[PDB]
């Protein structure tokens, strides 16, 4: 699945931003606009026994170029709640059920 951080009108939201993929499928997040975006995982709102460090962008890493992407899969099934570190304040949350 691909996700795009920000609308095309700069509204910070993820592009989906409640869906659902299977174990093992790589979900890119691609910058769309409004940026500077990151995705960050957060810990207490993922499944046990997975670290959020191997899932979330770098603190520092900001994507902030049209068409740039990060790219993570997911294995451990359960819900992770994820966020941009900038908007997180602005409702730029998301969420993935892997299944
Ligand atoms: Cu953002």
């Amino acid at each position: 699945v691909e996700v795009l951080l920000g609308g095309d009108d700069g509204s910070e939201a993820f592009l989906p931003g409640d869906f659902s993929v299977a174990s093992g499928e790589e979900i890119v997040f691609k910058n769309n606009a409004g940026f500077p975006h990151n995705v960050v995982f957060d810990e207490d709102e993922i499944p046990s026994g997975v670290d959020a460090a191997k899932i979330s962008m770098s603190e520092e890493d900001l994507l902030n170029a049209p068409g740039e992407t990060y790219k993570v899969t997911l294995t451990e099934k359960g819900t992770y709640k994820f966020y941009c570190s900038p908007h997180q304040g602005a409702g730029m949350v998301g969420k993935v059920t892997v299944n």
